């Protein structure tokens, strides 16, 4: 199926369309090493660091009219939180909510029947961390049902 959302994985080994705000020094694209980080390809999101921290990375997409799901792939220290939210869709925000569990745990959030009325969607991913948490994010989707 084709995939909405560009630089879905990554495999550029930068963040370009995706944004990042709040604490942006914890998150960076890294070549994984081992490549058993990454979900697919080489490259994927990785955070860590050695205080609290909190930030979001998102991407907005136009899409045509349609019903849509989404989802990603993490893992990462047991007990970080992690959040899927899609918004501006045409209804309202619709999230949930992951728990990483320890090293290769993968874990795939995923929001499904998603209505898309306003010719675009928000997708945003939340993460907080405790002091030296760590996690990788990669293979994101956005597809037609
Ligand atoms: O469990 C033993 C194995 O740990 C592996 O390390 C894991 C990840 O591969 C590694 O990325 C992660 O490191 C954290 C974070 O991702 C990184 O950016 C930062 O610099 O350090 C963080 C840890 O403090 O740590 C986990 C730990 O399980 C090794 O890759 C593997 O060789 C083996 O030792
Ligand atoms: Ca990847």
């Amino acid at each position: 199926s084709r995939n909405y959302l560009k630089n879905p994985g990554f495999e550029t080994g930068e963040f370009s369309p995706w944004r990042v705000s709040g604490d942006k020094k914890a998150v960076k694209v890294v070549k994984a090493n081992p490549s058993s980080n990454a979900h697919q390809g080489e490259y994927a999101v990785n955070f860590w660091l050695d205080e609290s921290f909190s930030f979001e990375l998102s991407q907005e997409v136009e899409l045509p009219a349609g019903v849509y799901r989404v989802g990603f792939w993490t893992h990462g220290e047991k007990g970080v939180k992690i959040a899927l939210k899609v918004s501006d869709y045409g209804g309202n925000e619709r999230s949930v909510e992951v728990e990483t569990t320890g090293w290769l745990e993968w874990k795939n959030p995923e929001i499904r029947n998603i209505k898309v009325e306003t010719g675009r969607i928000k997708i945003t991913v939340s993460v907080e961390g405790r002091a030296g948490d760590w996690g990788f994010i990669d293979d994101f989707y956005l597809f037609r049902e």
